[PDB]
């Protein structure tokens, strides 16, 4: 017989999503494990931002959130968040904006590149069935 | 180089799902576009049913909607909405439930049924490729 | 602890139709019929991109003959030159034509959001309740 | 309007890990590297599907080789077995043993929920402000 939604089914089908050209671009092959997490952990912010009118005027979605709260927001301490915030910075996955003394500084996370080398092997990995 | 994530693109990517087997199965033959496209509405709201604690004692998502309300939702007339409404109801994806004098009525929706059929058919549709 | 299971794998399988065919006054002239051949074509993107229909920008097409398209949106001649007329003129659709031998170039497009669309959408989102 | 281009289609391609590796005291335990196997396992879960690796009642299992596994997960042996432990001690992975011969028969298994870990998860999803 049917099933019924359920919030248990709801909540396990709940995730944060790390980008495949990750693990296939040589452009990322820096990013640690930590950074990779935290990028995936901002995505899902990103819905939060929508909520938040933290939008641009070029309709770009932004971050206004202070170090302690991205400590909050990732579960690390202070030295992790720089050398994850370098990170991402330096692979052009993260952009930092300063607004001056009025205002705090907006973060913006970014779409990764893909490459035919990425798209190449992405579609190995996705279509490596047998015999 | 990379790109922002941007409020358009996000709206862009914000779908109502009809299962692919509403398509396949000799169960749902009888459904028309308008039940098919009500149940993917409907499946949207379990996600405000969730935020509204609509939950029940087993973790069973429902609705509290009147059918003005659910007129409203499915942009339809009265008759329709019987339509609809018995008819996903005959086919086991809605079960209402009525709680007497003192409450209004609860509407569950129900997960499809796939069978080996369906799943052969998905698996042709999904993997039909060339030369 | 629960399995993964074949069943709830191709439950879990849709046709998706964007949101804004509902909000926007733009695609309130589409039926439900070129609502849903959208999402079925869209889904096959991804066939597409396996049959290596990329053009020299990365665009993803279709090159399927009228009676191929006809067994995917399971209709009738009539019906499929309505759907796509109807999908074209929204822009939803664009047909390029390689003569009477070989079937349509056709690009399936990604649809315009404006901010109504954007504010009925966060209106439905999230119509909660105390 | 737009295309629907191939470099979109895979920047949007991912691995999926679970929310309540986060918020849970039951996971609290599994390596970043656990939890990212995890998730591309589970991604292997499609291809599983279409290998036939799917059980009488429908569970769907791996049966790769440590090889494989090391292919797979980008791992040496000695970490590759550290994952499966890890994982196997949570519940998210039973291991049947075929003998020398053949590869173990693999099952991903769905992580546990409670309310505790439902709570955390609304509480993060709707971190909202004025």
């Amino acid at each position: 017989q049917n099933q019924y939604f359920t919030v248990q089914e709801n909540y396990k089908e709940r995730f944060y999503q790390i980008p495949k050209v990750f693990f296939t671009s040589e452009n990322y092959k820096n990013l640690t494990n930590d950074m990779k997490i935290a990028y995936a952990i901002l995505r899902d912010r990103l819905n939060l931002s929508i909520k938040n009118s933290w939008v641009d005027e070029d309709g770009n979605i932004y971050f206004v959130y202070s170090n302690e709260k991205l400590m909050e927001i990732l579960n690390c301490k202070k030295e992790k968040l720089t050398k994850i915030k370098k990170g991402l910075e330096n692979d052009g996955l993260l952009i930092q904006k300063r607004r001056g003394l009025n205002k705090p500084n907006i973060l913006y996370l970014m779409k990764p590149i893909v490459t035919e080398r990425d798209i190449y092997k992405i579609e190995k990995e996705e279509n490596d069935v047998e015999p």
